[PDB]
Protein backbone atom coordinates (compact mmCIF):
# COMPACT_ATOMS: atom_id res chain seq x y z
CA UNK A 1 0.00 0.00 0.00
CA UNK A 2 0.76 3.61 0.60
CA UNK A 3 2.71 5.40 3.10
CA UNK A 4 0.45 7.47 5.61
CA UNK A 5 1.10 11.35 5.65
CA UNK A 6 3.76 11.99 7.33
CA UNK A 7 5.76 15.48 8.71
CA UNK A 8 10.32 15.26 8.88
CA UNK A 9 12.61 17.20 7.77
CA UNK A 10 13.46 17.67 3.94
CA UNK A 11 16.97 15.76 2.92
CA UNK A 12 19.06 18.25 1.23
CA UNK A 13 20.61 17.35 -2.02
CA UNK A 14 23.60 19.83 -1.75
CA UNK A 15 24.57 18.38 1.98
CA UNK A 16 26.20 15.17 2.43
CA UNK A 17 24.82 13.62 5.69
CA UNK A 18 27.97 12.79 6.89
CA UNK A 19 31.27 14.34 5.98
CA UNK A 20 33.89 12.18 7.81
CA UNK A 21 32.73 8.33 6.64
CA UNK A 22 32.28 6.92 3.45
CA UNK A 23 28.30 6.15 3.62
CA UNK A 24 27.88 3.89 0.53
CA UNK A 25 29.94 1.12 -0.78
CA UNK A 26 31.32 1.30 -4.36
CA UNK A 27 28.33 -1.54 -5.63
CA UNK A 28 25.88 1.46 -4.06
CA UNK A 29 24.88 -0.47 -0.81
CA UNK A 30 24.24 1.67 2.05
CA UNK A 31 26.99 1.90 4.79
CA UNK A 32 24.79 2.16 7.79
CA UNK A 33 25.80 4.95 10.65
CA UNK A 34 24.23 7.42 12.59
CA UNK A 35 22.54 10.03 10.12
CA UNK A 36 22.41 8.41 7.09
CA UNK A 37 18.37 6.96 8.07
CA UNK A 38 15.33 8.26 9.35
CA UNK A 39 14.02 5.71 11.72
CA UNK A 40 10.37 7.05 11.49
CA UNK A 41 10.48 6.29 7.26
CA UNK A 42 11.89 3.03 7.76
CA UNK A 43 10.07 1.89 10.48
CA UNK A 44 6.53 3.05 8.84
CA UNK A 45 7.72 1.13 5.43
CA UNK A 46 8.44 -1.94 7.70
CA UNK A 47 5.04 -2.38 8.83
CA UNK A 48 3.98 -1.51 5.53
CA UNK A 49 3.73 -5.58 5.54
CA UNK A 50 3.80 -8.63 8.76
CA UNK A 51 7.33 -8.86 8.83
CA UNK A 52 9.61 -11.07 11.82
CA UNK A 53 12.63 -10.59 12.77
CA UNK A 54 14.96 -14.27 13.53
CA UNK A 55 18.11 -13.45 16.13
CA UNK A 56 20.21 -16.57 16.07
CA UNK A 57 22.41 -16.98 19.01
CA UNK A 58 25.27 -19.97 20.13
CA UNK A 59 24.90 -20.74 24.11
CA UNK A 60 27.44 -23.37 24.42
CA UNK A 61 29.18 -24.92 27.27
CA UNK A 62 30.12 -22.57 29.77
CA UNK A 63 28.91 -19.64 27.39
CA UNK A 64 25.34 -20.09 28.69
CA UNK A 65 26.14 -17.24 31.02
CA UNK A 66 26.12 -14.90 28.37
CA UNK A 67 22.96 -15.15 27.79
CA UNK A 68 20.77 -13.37 30.79
CA UNK A 69 22.39 -9.64 29.65
CA UNK A 70 22.39 -10.73 25.91
CA UNK A 71 18.85 -11.35 26.24
CA UNK A 72 17.92 -8.88 28.69
CA UNK A 73 19.80 -5.87 26.61
CA UNK A 74 17.89 -6.82 23.16
CA UNK A 75 14.78 -6.63 24.75
CA UNK A 76 15.83 -2.76 25.38
CA UNK A 77 17.40 -2.30 21.80
CA UNK A 78 16.46 -5.02 19.71
CA UNK A 79 14.01 -4.56 16.91
CA UNK A 80 12.16 -2.95 19.46
CA UNK A 81 8.28 -2.44 18.17
CA UNK A 82 8.48 -4.90 15.38
CA UNK A 83 7.69 -9.10 15.62
CA UNK A 84 11.40 -10.34 17.06
CA UNK A 85 12.22 -14.71 17.46
CA UNK A 86 14.78 -15.50 19.16
CA UNK A 87 16.93 -19.02 18.67
CA UNK A 88 19.43 -20.08 20.89
CA UNK A 89 21.70 -23.09 20.40
CA UNK A 90 23.03 -24.66 23.27
CA UNK A 91 23.47 -27.82 25.02
CA UNK A 92 21.87 -26.93 27.95
CA UNK A 93 18.23 -26.50 27.22
CA UNK A 94 18.13 -26.51 31.01
CA UNK A 95 20.13 -23.63 31.33
CA UNK A 96 18.36 -20.66 29.35
CA UNK A 97 17.80 -18.40 32.10
CA UNK A 98 14.20 -17.27 32.34
CA UNK A 99 13.31 -13.63 30.53
CA UNK A 100 10.51 -11.38 30.13
CA UNK A 101 9.40 -10.81 26.37
CA UNK A 102 7.97 -7.95 25.46
CA UNK A 103 4.36 -8.69 23.38
CA UNK A 104 5.08 -10.34 19.84
CA UNK A 105 8.53 -11.64 21.20
CA UNK A 106 9.44 -15.28 21.40
CA UNK A 107 12.37 -17.68 21.88
CA UNK A 108 12.88 -20.82 20.91
CA UNK A 109 15.93 -23.27 22.63
CA UNK A 110 17.41 -25.38 19.82
CA UNK A 111 19.33 -28.29 21.47
CA UNK A 112 22.38 -29.17 19.97
CA UNK A 113 25.88 -31.01 20.21
CA UNK A 114 29.09 -29.28 22.18
CA UNK A 115 31.78 -29.82 20.09
CA UNK A 116 34.90 -30.33 21.87
CA UNK A 117 37.29 -27.05 19.86
CA UNK A 118 36.60 -24.07 20.55
CA UNK A 119 37.65 -23.54 17.34
CA UNK A 120 34.87 -26.25 16.05
CA UNK A 121 32.28 -24.70 18.27
CA UNK A 122 32.70 -21.45 16.45
CA UNK A 123 32.89 -22.63 13.38
CA UNK A 124 30.31 -25.10 13.24
CA UNK A 125 27.69 -22.21 13.91
CA UNK A 126 27.58 -21.99 9.73
CA UNK A 127 26.24 -25.43 9.42
CA UNK A 128 24.10 -25.13 12.26
CA UNK A 129 22.25 -22.24 11.34
CA UNK A 130 22.18 -23.62 7.54
CA UNK A 131 20.64 -26.81 8.93
CA UNK A 132 18.06 -25.07 11.02
CA UNK A 133 17.46 -22.46 7.78
CA UNK A 134 15.73 -25.72 6.52
CA UNK A 135 14.28 -26.85 9.65
CA UNK A 136 12.34 -24.00 11.00
CA UNK A 137 13.44 -20.47 9.56
CA UNK A 138 12.38 -20.57 6.12
CA UNK A 139 8.77 -20.82 7.70
CA UNK A 140 9.38 -18.59 10.74
CA UNK A 141 10.96 -15.58 9.85
CA UNK A 142 11.76 -13.22 7.10
CA UNK A 143 15.12 -12.41 8.11
CA UNK A 144 17.69 -14.06 10.46
CA UNK A 145 20.43 -12.04 12.42
CA UNK A 146 23.41 -13.87 13.67
CA UNK A 147 25.94 -13.18 16.40
CA UNK A 148 27.98 -13.57 19.42
CA UNK A 149 26.67 -14.01 22.77
CA UNK A 150 29.76 -12.75 24.56
CA UNK A 151 28.03 -9.39 23.72
CA UNK A 152 25.25 -6.57 25.01
CA UNK A 153 23.10 -4.60 22.84
CA UNK A 154 23.95 -0.72 24.49
CA UNK A 155 21.52 1.64 22.06
CA UNK A 156 18.92 1.18 18.72
CA UNK A 157 19.82 -1.92 16.42
CA UNK A 158 16.48 -1.71 14.43
CA UNK A 159 15.18 -2.27 10.73
CA UNK A 160 17.66 -0.32 9.51
CA UNK A 161 19.87 -3.06 9.35
CA UNK A 162 17.52 -5.50 7.17
CA UNK A 163 18.21 -6.16 3.44
CA UNK A 164 18.83 -9.52 1.74
CA UNK A 165 22.09 -9.48 2.63
CA UNK A 166 24.44 -7.99 5.42
CA UNK A 167 28.13 -7.94 6.60
CA UNK A 168 29.22 -5.60 9.84
CA UNK A 169 32.58 -3.75 9.55
CA UNK A 170 35.21 -5.19 12.61
CA UNK A 171 35.84 -2.38 14.42
CA UNK A 172 39.60 -3.34 14.65
CA UNK A 173 39.69 -2.79 10.93
CA UNK A 174 37.63 -0.19 9.77
CA UNK A 175 40.42 2.52 9.26
CA UNK A 176 42.77 -0.48 7.63
CA UNK A 177 44.43 -0.54 4.32
CA UNK A 178 43.61 -4.17 3.06
CA UNK A 179 46.87 -5.33 3.22
CA UNK A 180 46.60 -5.17 6.92
CA UNK A 181 43.23 -6.96 7.03
CA UNK A 182 43.62 -10.58 8.40
CA UNK A 183 42.12 -12.33 5.92
CA UNK A 184 43.21 -15.93 4.74
CA UNK A 185 46.14 -15.86 2.90
CA UNK A 186 47.28 -19.37 2.59
CA UNK A 187 46.56 -20.14 -0.84
CA UNK A 188 45.75 -23.81 -0.01
CA UNK A 189 42.47 -22.53 1.75
CA UNK A 190 39.37 -21.92 0.35
CA UNK A 191 39.39 -18.76 2.57
CA UNK A 192 42.25 -17.68 0.68
CA UNK A 193 42.15 -13.76 -0.20
CA UNK A 194 45.37 -12.39 -2.22
CA UNK A 195 47.12 -9.32 -1.36
CA UNK A 196 45.82 -7.14 -3.80
CA UNK A 197 41.95 -8.14 -3.36
CA UNK A 198 39.47 -6.96 -0.43
CA UNK A 199 36.92 -4.27 0.43
CA UNK A 200 36.22 -4.22 4.46
CA UNK A 201 37.11 -6.64 7.06
CA UNK A 202 33.68 -8.02 8.18
CA UNK A 203 33.40 -9.20 11.47
CA UNK A 204 31.89 -12.70 11.85
CA UNK A 205 30.18 -11.36 15.03
CA UNK A 206 27.49 -10.36 13.02
CA UNK A 207 25.74 -10.94 10.06
CA UNK A 208 22.78 -11.40 8.52
CA UNK A 209 19.90 -11.04 5.84
CA UNK A 210 17.18 -12.47 4.13
CA UNK A 211 16.70 -16.39 5.36
CA UNK A 212 17.62 -17.51 1.73
CA UNK A 213 20.50 -15.20 1.79
CA UNK A 214 21.76 -16.23 5.10
CA UNK A 215 20.62 -20.02 4.50
CA UNK A 216 22.98 -19.73 1.09
CA UNK A 217 25.74 -17.91 3.27
CA UNK A 218 26.13 -20.49 6.09
CA UNK A 219 25.82 -23.15 3.44
CA UNK A 220 28.67 -21.99 1.70
CA UNK A 221 31.06 -21.27 4.72
CA UNK A 222 30.22 -24.45 5.59
CA UNK A 223 31.29 -26.14 2.89
CA UNK A 224 34.31 -24.37 2.08
CA UNK A 225 35.10 -25.45 6.30
CA UNK A 226 35.15 -28.88 4.90
CA UNK A 227 36.91 -28.88 1.81
CA UNK A 228 39.65 -27.27 4.20
CA UNK A 229 39.32 -29.35 7.14
CA UNK A 230 39.06 -32.68 4.49
CA UNK A 231 42.85 -30.61 3.03
CA UNK A 232 44.23 -30.58 6.35
CA UNK A 233 44.13 -26.56 7.45
CA UNK A 234 41.91 -24.87 9.47
CA UNK A 235 41.74 -20.77 7.98
CA UNK A 236 43.25 -18.47 10.14
CA UNK A 237 40.41 -17.09 11.95
CA UNK A 238 37.96 -20.06 11.51
CA UNK A 239 34.73 -19.21 10.53
CA UNK A 240 35.54 -14.99 9.99
CA UNK A 241 37.96 -16.52 7.43
CA UNK A 242 35.55 -18.09 5.31
CA UNK A 243 32.69 -15.17 5.84
CA UNK A 244 35.43 -12.38 4.54
CA UNK A 245 35.89 -14.57 1.57
CA UNK A 246 32.03 -15.45 0.87
CA UNK A 247 31.17 -11.49 1.19
CA UNK A 248 33.98 -10.77 -0.90
CA UNK A 249 32.94 -12.40 -3.65
CA UNK A 250 29.07 -12.41 -2.93
CA UNK A 251 28.53 -8.50 -2.06
CA UNK A 252 26.30 -7.72 0.91
CA UNK A 253 23.32 -5.48 -0.19
CA UNK A 254 23.88 -3.30 3.20
CA UNK A 255 27.32 -2.74 5.10
CA UNK A 256 27.03 -2.07 8.78
CA UNK A 257 29.22 0.46 10.16
CA UNK A 258 31.18 -0.46 13.85
CA UNK A 259 28.68 1.51 15.98
CA UNK A 260 27.03 -2.29 15.59
CA UNK A 261 29.83 -4.27 16.48
CA UNK A 262 32.47 -2.76 19.14
CA UNK A 263 34.75 -3.00 22.36
CA UNK A 264 34.90 0.39 24.28
CA UNK A 265 37.34 -1.06 26.40
CA UNK A 266 39.93 -1.61 23.76
CA UNK A 267 38.90 1.08 21.00
CA UNK A 268 37.15 4.21 23.96
CA UNK A 269 34.80 6.32 21.84
CA UNK A 270 35.67 8.10 18.78
CA UNK A 271 34.06 11.14 17.64
CA UNK A 272 33.57 8.99 14.21
CA UNK A 273 31.13 6.88 16.07
CA UNK A 274 27.59 8.73 17.38
CA UNK A 275 26.22 6.00 18.81
CA UNK A 276 27.82 2.49 20.32
CA UNK A 277 25.05 -0.21 19.69
CA UNK A 278 26.17 -3.45 20.57
CA UNK A 279 29.23 -4.09 22.27
CA UNK A 280 31.86 -6.67 23.72
CA UNK A 281 31.45 -7.56 27.08
CA UNK A 282 34.30 -8.88 29.51
CA UNK A 283 35.65 -12.02 29.42
CA UNK A 284 38.54 -14.93 30.05
CA UNK A 285 39.47 -16.28 27.23
CA UNK A 286 41.32 -19.16 28.06
CA UNK A 287 38.64 -20.26 31.09
CA UNK A 288 35.51 -19.99 29.19
CA UNK A 289 36.36 -21.92 25.68
CA UNK A 290 38.03 -24.89 27.85
CA UNK A 291 36.35 -27.22 30.26
CA UNK B 1 30.03 -15.47 -7.49
CA UNK B 2 31.99 -12.85 -8.79
CA UNK B 3 35.54 -13.09 -10.16
CA UNK B 4 38.73 -11.97 -8.61
CA UNK B 5 38.81 -8.24 -9.46
CA UNK B 6 41.62 -5.63 -8.91
CA UNK B 7 40.52 -2.01 -7.75
CA UNK B 8 41.20 0.46 -5.23
CA UNK B 9 39.97 -0.55 -1.96
CA UNK B 10 36.71 1.77 -0.70
CA UNK B 11 37.53 4.12 2.03
CA UNK B 12 35.72 3.93 4.79
CA UNK B 13 37.28 7.33 6.74
CA UNK B 14 36.78 9.21 3.33
CA UNK B 15 33.40 10.54 1.77
CA UNK B 16 32.88 9.38 -2.07
CA UNK B 17 31.40 12.61 -2.45
CA UNK B 18 31.38 15.71 0.07
CA UNK B 19 29.59 18.26 -1.51
CA UNK B 20 26.55 15.94 -2.11
CA UNK B 21 23.79 13.95 -0.12
CA UNK B 22 24.67 10.28 -1.52
CA UNK B 23 21.82 8.38 0.16
CA UNK B 24 17.91 9.07 1.11
CA UNK B 25 16.77 8.98 5.04
CA UNK B 26 15.14 5.48 3.63
CA UNK B 27 18.49 4.21 2.80
CA UNK B 28 18.21 4.34 -1.12
CA UNK B 29 21.11 5.69 -2.65
CA UNK B 30 21.42 8.47 -4.52
CA UNK B 31 23.62 8.38 -7.66
CA UNK B 32 26.27 10.59 -8.24
CA UNK B 33 29.74 10.02 -10.85
CA UNK B 34 31.92 9.01 -7.82
CA UNK B 35 29.41 6.71 -5.51
CA UNK B 36 29.97 3.68 -7.32
CA UNK B 37 32.31 1.54 -9.16
CA UNK B 38 30.87 0.45 -13.08
CA UNK B 39 32.90 -2.49 -13.51
CA UNK B 40 31.38 -3.89 -9.84
CA UNK B 41 28.50 -3.33 -11.07
CA UNK B 42 28.50 -4.43 -14.74
CA UNK B 43 29.86 -7.61 -13.28
CA UNK B 44 27.06 -7.93 -11.23
CA UNK B 45 24.39 -7.57 -13.89
CA UNK B 46 26.11 -9.51 -16.76
CA UNK B 47 26.09 -12.52 -14.15
CA UNK B 48 22.06 -12.35 -13.92
CA UNK B 49 22.11 -11.63 -18.10
CA UNK B 50 19.67 -8.70 -17.67
CA UNK B 51 17.47 -7.31 -20.23
CA UNK B 52 16.59 -3.32 -20.08
CA UNK B 53 13.67 -1.90 -21.96
CA UNK B 54 13.71 1.67 -23.04
CA UNK B 55 10.62 3.44 -23.76
CA UNK B 56 9.97 6.86 -25.73
CA UNK B 57 7.13 8.52 -27.11
CA UNK B 58 7.38 9.78 -30.53
CA UNK B 59 3.85 11.08 -31.54
CA UNK B 60 3.48 13.10 -34.33
CA UNK B 61 6.17 15.84 -35.26
CA UNK B 62 8.39 14.34 -31.87
CA UNK B 63 9.88 11.70 -34.62
CA UNK B 64 12.07 14.36 -35.33
CA UNK B 65 13.59 13.60 -32.24
CA UNK B 66 13.97 9.92 -32.80
CA UNK B 67 17.42 10.09 -34.91
CA UNK B 68 19.57 11.75 -32.63
CA UNK B 69 18.07 10.01 -29.45
CA UNK B 70 18.65 6.83 -30.85
CA UNK B 71 21.89 7.07 -32.10
CA UNK B 72 23.54 8.63 -29.01
CA UNK B 73 21.58 5.94 -26.91
CA UNK B 74 23.69 3.36 -29.30
CA UNK B 75 27.20 5.07 -27.64
CA UNK B 76 26.06 5.89 -24.06
CA UNK B 77 23.37 3.51 -23.01
CA UNK B 78 23.59 0.49 -21.24
CA UNK B 79 26.46 -0.45 -23.35
CA UNK B 80 27.40 -4.48 -23.58
CA UNK B 81 23.91 -5.27 -22.15
CA UNK B 82 21.24 -6.52 -23.84
CA UNK B 83 18.66 -3.85 -24.33
CA UNK B 84 15.30 -3.60 -26.25
CA UNK B 85 13.80 -0.21 -27.40
CA UNK B 86 10.47 -0.18 -27.61
CA UNK B 87 8.77 3.52 -29.37
CA UNK B 88 5.26 4.51 -28.75
CA UNK B 89 4.70 6.45 -32.44
CA UNK B 90 1.33 7.49 -34.80
CA UNK B 91 3.86 7.04 -37.39
CA UNK B 92 5.90 3.73 -38.30
CA UNK B 93 6.98 4.10 -41.03
CA UNK B 94 8.44 7.50 -39.56
CA UNK B 95 10.66 6.16 -37.29
CA UNK B 96 14.55 6.15 -39.02
CA UNK B 97 16.76 3.36 -39.73
CA UNK B 98 19.02 3.15 -37.20
CA UNK B 99 21.42 0.39 -37.40
CA UNK B 100 21.97 -1.29 -33.45
CA UNK B 101 24.44 -3.03 -31.59
CA UNK B 102 24.57 -6.59 -30.52
CA UNK B 103 22.24 -7.88 -28.07
CA UNK B 104 19.97 -4.70 -29.08
CA UNK B 105 16.57 -4.63 -30.92
CA UNK B 106 13.75 -2.36 -31.33
CA UNK B 107 9.94 -2.98 -31.31
CA UNK B 108 7.57 -0.08 -33.09
CA UNK B 109 4.12 0.21 -31.10
CA UNK B 110 1.39 1.95 -33.10
CA UNK B 111 -0.63 3.88 -30.82
CA UNK B 112 -3.17 6.72 -31.12
CA UNK B 113 -1.90 10.62 -30.67
CA UNK B 114 -4.29 12.94 -28.63
CA UNK B 115 -4.48 16.79 -30.27
CA UNK B 116 -3.03 18.40 -26.79
CA UNK B 117 0.64 17.93 -26.20
CA UNK B 118 -0.77 17.69 -22.62
CA UNK B 119 -2.72 15.03 -23.26
CA UNK B 120 0.07 12.72 -25.30
CA UNK B 121 2.13 13.90 -22.23
CA UNK B 122 -0.27 12.36 -20.24
CA UNK B 123 -1.53 9.62 -21.48
CA UNK B 124 2.05 7.80 -21.83
CA UNK B 125 0.96 6.44 -18.03
CA UNK B 126 -1.94 4.91 -19.62
CA UNK B 127 0.13 3.10 -22.53
CA UNK B 128 3.13 2.14 -20.75
CA UNK B 129 0.84 0.59 -18.00
CA UNK B 130 -1.10 -1.30 -20.83
CA UNK B 131 1.54 -2.26 -22.83
CA UNK B 132 3.70 -4.04 -19.48
CA UNK B 133 0.63 -6.42 -19.74
CA UNK B 134 0.82 -7.36 -23.90
CA UNK B 135 4.68 -7.24 -23.87
CA UNK B 136 6.80 -5.62 -21.10
CA UNK B 137 6.51 -8.43 -18.29
CA UNK B 138 7.99 -11.04 -20.89
CA UNK B 139 10.22 -9.13 -22.65
CA UNK B 140 12.62 -7.18 -20.32
CA UNK B 141 13.64 -7.12 -16.63
CA UNK B 142 13.91 -3.43 -16.19
CA UNK B 143 11.68 -0.54 -17.98
CA UNK B 144 13.57 2.49 -18.31
CA UNK B 145 10.96 5.45 -19.59
CA UNK B 146 12.04 8.83 -21.13
CA UNK B 147 11.28 11.90 -22.99
CA UNK B 148 12.10 11.60 -26.74
CA UNK B 149 13.67 15.33 -27.10
CA UNK B 150 16.52 14.27 -25.50
CA UNK B 151 20.10 13.27 -25.78
CA UNK B 152 22.78 10.82 -24.66
CA UNK B 153 26.10 12.62 -23.87
CA UNK B 154 27.80 10.62 -21.59
CA UNK B 155 26.96 6.95 -19.55
CA UNK B 156 23.87 6.13 -18.74
CA UNK B 157 24.16 2.06 -17.18
CA UNK B 158 23.44 -0.12 -14.90
CA UNK B 159 24.14 2.07 -12.18
CA UNK B 160 20.68 3.04 -12.51
CA UNK B 161 18.68 -0.22 -12.36
CA UNK B 162 16.62 -1.04 -8.78
CA UNK B 163 12.68 -1.80 -8.49
CA UNK B 164 11.92 1.76 -8.66
CA UNK B 165 13.93 4.88 -9.07
CA UNK B 166 12.85 8.51 -10.04
CA UNK B 167 15.56 11.09 -11.19
CA UNK B 168 15.80 14.86 -9.72
CA UNK B 169 14.65 17.64 -11.43
CA UNK B 170 17.43 19.75 -12.92
CA UNK B 171 15.72 22.67 -11.94
CA UNK B 172 14.64 22.14 -8.24
CA UNK B 173 17.56 19.95 -6.55
CA UNK B 174 18.97 22.46 -4.57
CA UNK B 175 15.12 24.27 -3.60
CA UNK B 176 13.21 23.34 -0.60
CA UNK B 177 10.26 21.54 -0.52
CA UNK B 178 8.13 24.83 -0.40
CA UNK B 179 9.58 25.87 -3.77
CA UNK B 180 8.79 22.89 -5.73
CA UNK B 181 5.74 23.16 -7.99
CA UNK B 182 4.13 20.26 -6.87
CA UNK B 183 0.12 20.30 -7.27
CA UNK B 184 -0.64 22.41 -4.40
CA UNK B 185 -4.73 21.92 -4.84
CA UNK B 186 -6.40 20.13 -2.83
CA UNK B 187 -9.17 19.08 -5.20
CA UNK B 188 -6.27 17.19 -7.18
CA UNK B 189 -5.15 13.64 -6.60
CA UNK B 190 -2.29 15.14 -6.93
CA UNK B 191 -2.18 17.21 -4.15
CA UNK B 192 1.11 17.77 -1.92
CA UNK B 193 0.94 20.06 1.14
CA UNK B 194 3.83 22.71 2.01
CA UNK B 195 5.30 20.58 4.76
CA UNK B 196 5.54 17.33 2.65
CA UNK B 197 7.96 15.89 0.22
CA UNK B 198 11.25 14.66 -0.28
CA UNK B 199 12.55 15.51 -3.58
CA UNK B 200 11.04 17.16 -6.72
CA UNK B 201 11.22 14.11 -9.27
CA UNK B 202 11.28 14.72 -13.32
CA UNK B 203 8.42 13.25 -15.55
CA UNK B 204 11.29 12.67 -17.90
CA UNK B 205 13.16 9.92 -16.46
CA UNK B 206 11.94 7.15 -14.36
CA UNK B 207 11.82 3.48 -14.55
CA UNK B 208 12.35 0.21 -12.37
CA UNK B 209 11.17 -3.49 -12.72
CA UNK B 210 8.71 -3.71 -14.97
CA UNK B 211 6.04 -4.78 -11.85
CA UNK B 212 6.91 -1.65 -10.18
CA UNK B 213 6.61 0.23 -13.09
CA UNK B 214 3.57 -1.26 -13.98
CA UNK B 215 1.59 -0.02 -10.73
CA UNK B 216 3.19 3.37 -10.77
CA UNK B 217 1.70 3.81 -14.33
CA UNK B 218 -1.20 2.50 -13.62
CA UNK B 219 -1.83 3.96 -10.54
CA UNK B 220 -0.92 7.64 -12.09
CA UNK B 221 -3.35 7.25 -14.71
CA UNK B 222 -6.01 6.46 -12.85
CA UNK B 223 -5.04 9.55 -10.54
CA UNK B 224 -5.70 11.40 -13.46
CA UNK B 225 -8.65 10.39 -14.52
CA UNK B 226 -10.29 10.98 -11.08
CA UNK B 227 -8.87 15.00 -11.56
CA UNK B 228 -10.75 14.64 -14.97
CA UNK B 229 -13.66 13.51 -13.57
CA UNK B 230 -13.54 16.16 -10.77
CA UNK B 231 -13.36 19.06 -14.04
CA UNK B 232 -9.24 19.21 -12.94
CA UNK B 233 -6.57 18.87 -14.26
CA UNK B 234 -2.83 18.58 -12.54
CA UNK B 235 -0.25 21.80 -12.43
CA UNK B 236 1.94 19.77 -14.20
CA UNK B 237 0.22 17.28 -15.82
CA UNK B 238 1.66 13.71 -15.58
CA UNK B 239 5.20 15.12 -13.64
CA UNK B 240 2.44 15.86 -10.73
CA UNK B 241 1.11 12.60 -9.76
CA UNK B 242 4.43 10.73 -10.55
CA UNK B 243 5.53 13.35 -7.78
CA UNK B 244 2.66 12.58 -5.80
CA UNK B 245 3.93 8.35 -6.21
CA UNK B 246 6.89 8.40 -5.17
CA UNK B 247 6.19 10.56 -2.26
CA UNK B 248 4.14 7.96 -0.86
CA UNK B 249 5.83 4.91 -2.57
CA UNK B 250 9.89 6.26 -1.93
CA UNK B 251 12.20 4.61 -4.82
CA UNK B 252 14.90 2.51 -3.74
CA UNK B 253 17.23 4.39 -5.58
CA UNK B 254 17.19 8.32 -7.21
CA UNK B 255 19.15 9.22 -9.66
CA UNK B 256 21.23 12.53 -9.60
CA UNK B 257 20.62 15.62 -11.97
CA UNK B 258 23.64 14.51 -13.90
CA UNK B 259 20.64 12.10 -15.26
CA UNK B 260 18.60 15.11 -16.61
CA UNK B 261 19.88 17.99 -17.59
CA UNK B 262 19.40 21.12 -19.65
CA UNK B 263 22.83 22.91 -20.45
CA UNK B 264 21.29 25.82 -22.00
CA UNK B 265 19.04 27.11 -18.87
CA UNK B 266 21.14 25.72 -16.05
CA UNK B 267 24.73 26.24 -17.44
CA UNK B 268 27.54 23.11 -16.62
CA UNK B 269 27.65 23.30 -11.86
CA UNK B 270 31.00 22.38 -10.44
CA UNK B 271 28.63 19.81 -8.85
CA UNK B 272 27.75 18.25 -11.86
CA UNK B 273 30.88 16.33 -12.93
CA UNK B 274 28.83 14.54 -16.03
CA UNK B 275 26.30 15.70 -18.01
CA UNK B 276 24.59 12.26 -19.09
CA UNK B 277 21.23 12.78 -20.88
CA UNK B 278 20.29 16.35 -22.04
CA UNK B 279 17.94 18.46 -23.52
CA UNK B 280 17.76 19.16 -26.89
CA UNK B 281 16.56 22.72 -28.77
O1 LIG C 1 3.40 16.17 -29.59
C1 LIG C 1 4.01 15.46 -28.74
C2 LIG C 1 4.11 15.87 -27.42
C3 LIG C 1 4.79 15.05 -26.53
N1 LIG C 1 5.34 13.90 -26.95
C4 LIG C 1 6.04 13.03 -25.98
O2 LIG C 1 5.79 13.54 -24.67
C5 LIG C 1 7.04 13.86 -24.05
C6 LIG C 1 6.89 15.03 -23.10
O3 LIG C 1 6.52 16.19 -23.83
P1 LIG C 1 7.58 17.39 -23.94
O4 LIG C 1 8.99 16.88 -24.09
O5 LIG C 1 7.00 18.34 -24.97
O6 LIG C 1 7.43 18.08 -22.50
P2 LIG C 1 8.53 19.05 -21.82
O7 LIG C 1 8.01 20.47 -21.86
O8 LIG C 1 9.91 18.75 -22.33
O9 LIG C 1 8.30 18.47 -20.34
C7 LIG C 1 9.35 17.77 -19.68
O10 LIG C 1 10.19 18.75 -19.06
C8 LIG C 1 9.47 19.63 -18.18
C9 LIG C 1 10.50 20.48 -17.47
O11 LIG C 1 11.31 21.19 -18.40
C10 LIG C 1 12.69 21.43 -18.02
C11 LIG C 1 13.04 22.52 -17.07
C12 LIG C 1 12.02 23.30 -16.54
C13 LIG C 1 12.30 24.33 -15.64
C14 LIG C 1 13.61 24.57 -15.26
C15 LIG C 1 14.63 23.79 -15.79
C16 LIG C 1 14.35 22.75 -16.69
N2 LIG C 1 15.45 22.02 -17.17
O12 LIG C 1 15.38 20.84 -17.51
O13 LIG C 1 16.53 22.58 -17.21
C17 LIG C 1 8.65 18.88 -17.13
O14 LIG C 1 9.56 18.43 -16.11
C18 LIG C 1 7.84 17.73 -17.73
O15 LIG C 1 7.27 16.92 -16.70
C19 LIG C 1 8.74 16.87 -18.61
O16 LIG C 1 8.03 15.76 -19.20
C20 LIG C 1 7.99 14.12 -25.22
O17 LIG C 1 9.36 13.93 -24.88
C21 LIG C 1 7.54 13.08 -26.19
O18 LIG C 1 8.10 11.82 -25.79
C22 LIG C 1 5.21 13.52 -28.23
O19 LIG C 1 5.72 12.45 -28.61
N3 LIG C 1 4.56 14.30 -29.11
O1 LIG D 1 32.67 -22.73 23.94
C1 LIG D 1 32.08 -21.98 23.16
C2 LIG D 1 32.78 -21.25 22.19
C3 LIG D 1 32.09 -20.38 21.36
N1 LIG D 1 30.72 -20.29 21.44
C4 LIG D 1 29.96 -19.41 20.52
O2 LIG D 1 30.80 -18.96 19.47
C5 LIG D 1 30.85 -17.54 19.46
C6 LIG D 1 32.21 -17.03 19.01
O3 LIG D 1 33.15 -17.41 20.00
P1 LIG D 1 33.98 -16.32 20.83
O4 LIG D 1 33.15 -15.17 21.24
O5 LIG D 1 34.63 -16.95 22.01
O6 LIG D 1 35.11 -15.85 19.77
P2 LIG D 1 35.58 -14.33 19.46
O7 LIG D 1 35.21 -14.00 18.06
O8 LIG D 1 35.01 -13.33 20.39
O9 LIG D 1 37.05 -14.29 19.60
C7 LIG D 1 30.53 -17.16 20.89
O10 LIG D 1 30.04 -15.86 21.00
C8 LIG D 1 29.47 -18.18 21.26
O11 LIG D 1 28.23 -17.77 20.72
C9 LIG D 1 30.03 -21.02 22.40
O12 LIG D 1 28.81 -20.91 22.49
N2 LIG D 1 30.71 -21.86 23.26
MN1 LIG E 1 32.61 -13.06 20.78
MN1 LIG F 1 11.00 16.82 -23.03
Amino acid sequence: VSLPRMVYPQPKVLTPCRKDVLVVTPWLAPIVWEGTFNIDILNEQFRLQNTTIGLTVFAIKKYVAFLKLFLETAEKHFMVGHRVHYYVFTDQPAAVPRVTLGTGRQLSVLEVRAYKRWQDVSMRRMEMISDFCERRFLSEVDYLVCVDVDMEFRDHVGVEILTPLFGTLHPGFYGSSREAFTYERRPQSQAYIPKDEGDFYYGGAFFGGSVQEVQRLTRACHQAMMVDQANGIEAVWHDESHLNKYLLRHKPTKVLSPEYLWDQQLLGWPAVLRKLRFTAVPKNHQAVRNP
